[PDB]
DNA sequence: CTACTGTGTTTGAAAATCCCG
DNA sequence: CGGGATTTTCAAAC
RNA sequence: GGUGGGAGGUCUGUCCCCACCAUGGGGUGCGCGCACGUCCAAACGACCAUAUCAUCGUUGCCCUGCGACCGACGCAGGCAUGAUAUGUAACCAUGCAUUGGAAAGUGCAUGGAGCAGAAGAAACACAGUAG
């Protein structure tokens, strides 16, 4: 009963939790920043139609940026020459197929800017990288020899990363996954038996709070015949005798089953709505940004800064020492702002994290019991017409639940399509 | 005015070049 | 001075 | 004993640890006490400490005196209410320097980190919404 049956994974991403050293964390942050500068400068230059970064002209004169050319060593060399602070990102994170230009920029231009020529396209529509949307990720390639799990502990890895010395300790090593021809090996067994891909992708990210993670993408190479290039398995639990289940959605519950069991969404927002709201108004009048009193203050300071620099540069001819230049800065938020900013970030990550874990648990207990899902809709726009659930949807996210159910019904290969729930299941059986 | 959410898209392999014991 | 680690190329374009 | 939280990848409880409030009052039993069970009260992203800022009667009072009207106005003072900044919170062990003749911390470098029950697909992009 409830046997841990192995499943063949099409892909994976071992989301773990790195514990870097202070200096190593600083280096990783510098790497994020260098990627940000690369993205900003390259896409700042693509709009001046620069053929050194843009592709070739057309029969009608149209030009798009070419991304096979941004993965050449020549433009990367030009970027390193322009500023050195960009030299710190790994070339595998910029030039390879999962890099800063062949993965981010490709989707960014192909969807955000609707795939239209770079001379007919605007600059205010493109969203650059800044504090609102920073670059908190990089995808480099390492061999399995840099993934050496801790011998004593069944949850501690030891990950070595490029340009990085120290072999990160990555807690949370998912040891529910087994490698080999039939998934009967540990990690060391497959590493020694040479059953692991020589170049595996890792994505170090830094979340809203200062917290560095990793996502190792165990992934089969090709689909030649019925045999993937590499194979690895995960063990999951299923009810001993599954039966068809028509899931139902209510007002005060997160999910209702046709059998009778119901899971209650404990409203993680409203219970902490008071503290979230008080912290929100708290930051609203602190020393930092998002204050409307010092945002305008620093915008002003920047305004007279550029005004005075213009007045001293050209009219003053900038000979040697004209007048007495004062530069100041855009000012920094004070720590008492940072402490409550981080506290609110921690609280809201904890709230969404409780939501995610609750949905994980509920989906796990509903996935095994159901051999055929009968959900109504995969989308939110097909249930907002009546607006009855909008009040519940304000604090409860149906999309996370729907996506989790959708992909977890695929691991068991379960096809996806109380009285009302039973009627829904009967209709699903009919069609 | 920041901060969170619904929806779509991805997810290497092998040489060639460089360099601290 | 040399195996291994870092970099580059694989490869087209609304 | 309850409330909020910090590390052990995530959730609950516990383990360790930090800041707080009840030692109360009430529906009914039995022998001044026992509550078999629920009820209300507190304490909510800290805590103090430091100096510097509310404003429309504000933050209300003390009304410490002062001036003037016929219960009400203004002037010079304080209280803790709130909010702006800084020294400042959350497991254990080792190694280096310092605080101390010690005890115990400080700053740095590491190392390790459950137990009980559940689960563990992440990154990017682009809209829109909440506050």
């Amino acid at each position: 009963s409830l046997n841990a049956k192995k499943i063949r994974l099409e892909n994976y991403a071992m989301k773990m939790r790195l514990y870097p050293s202070p200096t190593q964390a600083e280096q990783m942050d510098k790497m994020f920043l260098a990627l940000r500068l690369a993205y900003n400068m390259t896409f700042h230059e693509v709009f001046q139609q620069n053929p050194a970064v843009c592709g070739d002209p057309d029969e009608d004169g149209n030009v798009w940026p070419s991304y096979k050319k941004m993965a050449n060593k020549t433009w990367r060399k030009a970027l390193i020459d322009q500023n050195p602070a960009i030299a710190e990102a790994p070339a595998a994170a910029i030039t390879t197929n999962n890099g800063l230009f062949l993965s981010n920029g490709q989707k960014a231009w192909k969807t955000g800017m609707h795939n239209l020529p770079a001379n007919k396209a605007d600059r205010k529509d493109f969203r650059f990288y800044s504090l609102s949307k920073p670059r908190r990720s990089f995808a480099v390639q390492i061999p399995p020899d840099c993934i050496i799990p801790s011998d004593t502990n069944q949850k501690v890895a030891r990950i070595k990363l490029p340009k990085i010395d120290g072999a990160i300790k990555a807690r949370g090593f998912n040891r529910k996954i087994w490698f080999g021809p039939d998934g009967k090996h540990t990690y060391e067994e497959a590493l020694a038996a040479h059953e692991l891909s020589n170049n595996l992708t890792v994505r170090v990210s830094k979340d809203t709070c200062g917290d560095y993670f990793i996502c190792i993408t165990f992934s089969q190479g090709k689909v030649k015949g019925d045999k993937p290039t590499w194979e690895f398995y995960q063990e999951v639990r299923v009810s001993p005798i599954p039966e068809p289940i028509g899931l139902d959605v209510g007002i005060k519950d997160i999910a209702i089953l046709n059998t009778g069991t119901k899971y209650e969404n404990k409203q993680f927002k409203r219970d902490r709505a008071a503290t979230l709201k008080k912290m929100s108004r708290q930051l609203s009048r602190r020393w930092g940004p998002a204050n409307s009193a010092f945002r305008d203050y620093n915008k002003n300071i920047r305004a007279e800064n550029r005004a005075l620099e213009k007045a001293q540069q050209d009219p003053g001819s900038s000979g040697v020492g004209p007048e007495a230049p004062v530069l100041k800065s855009v000012a920094q938020p004070s720590r008492r702002y940072l402490t409550i900013q981080k506290n609110r970030a921690k609280l809201e990550r904890k709230i969404a994290r409780r939501r995610d874990t609750y949905y994980h648990q509920v989906t796990a207990e509903v996935a095994g019991k159901s051999s055929l899902l009968a959900v109504e809709t995969l989308r939110v726009k097909n249930m907002l017409q009546n607006h009855r659930l909008a009040f519940a949807l304000s604090d409860a996210a149906m999309s996370d639940f729907i996506s989790k159910l959708k992909y977890k019904a695929r691991r068991i290969q379960v096809p996806l399509v109380i009285n009302a729930a039973k009627n829904i299941l009967a209709i699903a059986q009919n069609m």
